[PDB]
């Protein structure tokens, strides 16, 4: 019980959360039912607007919703353009950019305080229409740091993506998985309109108003109510910058509904598009007005950021289950820019998931959606490891919907939710003060690494994140984090030859200096973890061998921009050699192949690019090869014996480290021996779930890739190890119209291989390790 008869005079979005019986003035009173009666009338008055007019000048009424009378600056609450109007004074957008070298804060002010600005739906092209719509957001991005575009988390939707810029976490990890989510331990349903949203039962992670109250810095509000208007909004953030220093807050955000309202309505090139935006303008406008009448405009560091963008769909764009599935009545569908499917009563018995895709795989030419398990998703996505994730899962192609049946003009003509890398999903990021660099552009990066950021900022240490901290620290003046290198935790074996051929019974039949200055260009990678492994050099290449595993961990190699590619000799197809430097025990062995009919294998270093026929008897190395389906073969001997020379002829050579990944329990993180759950037959030689690559050149392409002085650029994939191509509808076709396809849908950051083998890259090079964090966070997105 509330005693609602209590008054909200003096305590309008008032910071201490008062608890039952004492009724509440803060700004969400309103979800609780328990404002004091008189919130209505003194907290969200609306008498006489949000500006001062030229009559207004000198005097005071408490009915107004802002005032404009002398006393105003030191009550705090002036309307925001007051000494414009009043005073003589410029707005903040018609002063010249001053560089801020230092904070300029008013006395009392120990740190410079933070304000997110959060903008929803605000597609990163918006940024181009400039200072003719929004000339305040123009200098914001002109005088400091932003990026061309910013990249969202997966699902492109709101809740997932507000709460990781709040909490560094993927969705998978925070446990906000979508707009609308179903939770079987709580056999329960999370969606935008309902209570189950307010249970902090569904909210994991930490998120950075948590992290500033645990380490003594306190926090503005976060959730604003619809109820609340723009302004008001901007004026209650004002208002909580004037309190006293042992109340006032460090950090604040803003959150704008539009331009996503607008664009759902409209579509994202509409010309219904300009108001809104022009709107969002004014209202940034009327922040850094109220913030220069502070004085605290060279003081505060602002950041601009969206959630995710905007793209044109229609309901003319929509395909339906019920033309592939004979019942879709039993099941429930998430539906929209992506599909999430479950047997409408959890665990029936007559749920047929693989009917249910086989019926949902490559039936219509056009198909504009595409089937898979979770696991089976591009790992770049890390949207898997969660009992909120259904387990069948449909990617939706740009601008199409996917819907359940035909009944479920348009009343919408844009949308959003699709794959992060699409570039109608990209959003803006700009970080204007003190904090940030001046004038400067940095490039594209992803929200995830947004709250290392903000702790930096406030001189907070972050929660454990999914955040690479220290890859955004070019963003920055000054509060830079000083990264350290994760220490090696196995040192490499170098052994020597110690065995004959006759101690083998595999059942197979058929420079040093050098090997490292040529095709180990960055220095070995780190083994983060305790196992035992061997560095085995070759003239082509160089590994790390893992005697648990009985493969390499990794193999580098370098193609020159000249190299010459080769077939393998009709009298070496089947040959396999025992490497005299490795135990017969810790090697693979040819018996285990032949008595599994379903596995065959492969090479890790391609004989088809071996320098002479002498160094080519190398690469048929039992310490060379993999586990590997014949279909997915089929991808790997295209990938080595046209696309590693492809790539080389482009970038002016290539520096490729490939070797398997182990991640049957789809967590993004390197597997233990026990989870390992497939094993070629009869042996201990565990199959690898995913193949990666990590291709490095020079970032100035006219000098070769072992030969570069300056920053690296970098290509990766995590390509899935399955036994079919049921993922490429145009397989059945010559390998030069699906295989490039499939490894751009699974292109991935380094970051994401150090995660899932427990390795760490570029150890030894000439760049900064903040640079190479930076290098290691990139993603090529094809786009
Ligand atoms: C992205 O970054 C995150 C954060 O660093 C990494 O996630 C962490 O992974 C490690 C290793 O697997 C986990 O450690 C284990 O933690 C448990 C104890 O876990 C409890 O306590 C911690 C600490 O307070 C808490 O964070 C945990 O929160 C999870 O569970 C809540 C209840 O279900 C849930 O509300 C919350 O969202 C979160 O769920 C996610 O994690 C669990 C696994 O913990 C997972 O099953 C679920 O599906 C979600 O993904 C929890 O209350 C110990 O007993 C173990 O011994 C071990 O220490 C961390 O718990 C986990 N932290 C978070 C926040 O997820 C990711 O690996 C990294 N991803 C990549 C790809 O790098
Ligand atoms: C979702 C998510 N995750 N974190 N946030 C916070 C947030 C974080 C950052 Cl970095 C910047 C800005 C924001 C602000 C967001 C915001 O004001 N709204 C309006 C209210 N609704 C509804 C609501 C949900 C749960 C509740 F308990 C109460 C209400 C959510 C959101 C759209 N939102
Ligand atoms: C509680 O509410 C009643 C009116 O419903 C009021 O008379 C009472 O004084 C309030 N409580 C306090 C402690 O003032
Ligand atoms: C799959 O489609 C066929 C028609 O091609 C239909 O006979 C069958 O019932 C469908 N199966 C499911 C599980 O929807
Ligand atoms: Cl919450
Ligand atoms: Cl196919
Ligand atoms: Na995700
Ligand atoms: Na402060
Ligand atoms: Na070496
Ligand atoms: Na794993
Ligand atoms: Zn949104
Ligand atoms: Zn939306």
């Amino acid at each position: 019980w509330t005693n609602t008869s209590g008054s909200c005079k003096g305590r309008c979005f008032e910071l201490q959360e008062v608890g039952p019986p004492d009724c509440r003035c803060d700004n969400l009173c309103k979800s609780y039912s328990s404002c004091c009666h008189d919130f209505d009338e003194l907290c969200l008055k609306t008498a006489r607007g949000w500006e001062c007019t030229k009559d207004r000048c000198g005097e005071r009424n408490e009915e107004n919703a802002c005032h404009c009378s002398e006393d105003c600056l030191s009550r705090g609450d002036c309307c925001t353009n007051y000494q414009v109007v009043c005073k003589g004074e410029s707005h903040w957008v018609d002063d010249d950019c001053e560089e801020i070298r230092v904070p300029e804060c008013p006395a009392g002010f120990v740190r410079p305080p933070l304000i997110i600005f959060s903008v929803d739906g605000f597609r990163a092209s918006y940024m181009k229409k400039g200072s003719k719509v929004m000339p305040n957001i123009e200098k914001l991005r002109s005088c400091g740091t932003h990026a061309p575009y910013m990249r969202p988390v997966y699902p492109t939707k709101t809740f997932p993506n507000l709460y990781t810029l709040a909490t560094g976490l993927y969705p998978e990890s925070h446990g906000i998985v979508g707009n609308s989510m179903y939770d079987p331990v709580f056999d329960a349903t999370f969606h935008l309109r309902g209570r189950e949203k307010f249970n902090h039962r569904w909210w994991g992670g930490q998120p950075l108003w948590i992290t500033a109250t645990k380490q003594g810095v306190r926090a503005g509000t976060f959730f604003w109510s619809v109820s609340i208007p723009h302004e008001r909004r901007i004026l209650t953030i004002l208002q909580w910058l004037s309190l006293p220093d042992n109340e006032r807050p460090s950090v604040y955000a803003f959150y704008s509904e539009q331009p996503d309202f607008s664009g759902h309505k409209y579509g994202p090139f509409g010309p219904e598009m300009t108001n809104p935006l022009r709107e969002i303008d004014k209202t940034v406008g009327q922040l850094m007005d109220g913030l220069k009448q502070l004085k605290l405009h060279r003081c505060v560091n602002v950041i601009f950021v969206g959630d995710h963008g905007m793209e044109d769909v229609t309901c003319d764009r929509t395909e339906f289950l019920s033309n592939y599935l004979t019942n879709v009545d039993d099941i429930t569908l998430v539906p929209g820019t992506l599909g999430r499917i479950r047997p409408k009563i959890p665990n029936n018995l007559k749920y047929d998931p693989k009917a249910i895709i086989a019926n949902l795989t490559c039936k219509k030419p056009d198909q504009h959606f595409k089937p898979y398990m979770k696991q089976h998703l591009p790992k770049r996505l890390h949207y898997a490891n969660n009992r909120r994730i259904e387990d069948l899962h449909l990617l939706v192609e740009r601008r199409w919907h996917v819907a359940r049946k035909p009944l479920d003009k348009c009343f919408f003509q844009g949308d959003h939710g699709f794959d992060n890398k699409v570039n109608s999903m990209q959003t803006v990021f700009v970080g204007y003060g003190p904090t940030f660099k001046y004038r400067t552009k940095v490039p594209p990066f992803e929200n995830i690494e947004l709250y290392n950021v903000m702790c930096d900022l406030l001189g907070l240490k972050p929660a454990p994140n999914n955040g690479t901290h220290g890859s955004l620290n070019h963003l920055l003046r000054t509060n830079t984090f000083r990264p350290t290198l994760p220490e090696e935790v196995s040192r490499p074996n170098y052994p020597g030859i110690m065995y004959l051929q006759s101690d083998f019974d595999l059942g197979c039949t058929c420079t040093k200096g050098s090997t490292e200055e040529r095709h180990l260009l960055y220095g070995r990678p780190a083994v983060l973890y305790r196992t035992s492994y061997d560095i085995l050099y070759h003239t082509d290449f160089e590994s790390g061998y893992s005697e648990i595993f009985l493969m390499p961990l990794w193999t580098s190699y370098t193609i020159s921009k000249q190299a010459e590619v080769s077939s393998i000799p009709e009298h070496l197809t089947n040959c396999v050699r025992p490497d005299v430097r490795v135990s017969p025990g810790f090697s693979q062995n040819c018996l285990a192949y032949k008595n599994d009919k379903q596995m065959s294998y492969g090479f890790l270093f391609p004989p088809y690019l071996s320098s002479s026929p002498e160094a080519k008897y190398d690469a048929f190395l039992v310490t060379n090869m993999v586990p590997m389906y014949p279909a997915f073969k089929r991808v790997w001997t295209y990938f080595q014996r046209v696309l590693v020379k492809k790539y080389a002829s482009e970038r002016n050579g290539v520096n490729v480290i490939s070797g398997p990944i182990f991640d049957y329990n789809y967590n993004g993180l390197r597997d233990i021996e026990d989870e390992i759950k497939q094993y070629v037959e009869g042996s201990s030689i565990p199959v690898p779930t995913h193949y990666y690559s990590i291709i490095t050149s020079c970032l100035d392409f006219t000098q070769p890739a072992d030969k570069c002085d300056g920053p690296l650029s970098v290509s990766s994939f995590i390509l899935p190890h399955r036994p079919d191509n049921d993922e490429s509808c145009n397989s059945s076709e010559d390998e030069s119209k699906w295989v490039e396809e499939l490894m751009k849908m699974h292109t991935a950051r380094v970051r994401d291989i150090e995660h899932l083998t427990g390795l760490d890259f570029y150890r030894k090079t000439s760049r900064s390790y903040s640079e190479i964090l930076t290098l290691k966070t990139y993603l090529h997105t094809y786009e």
